[PDB]
């Protein structure tokens, strides 16, 4: 799986 975060 995988993902991200940011802003």
């Amino acid at each position: 799986g995988g993902g991200y975060g940011g802003s």
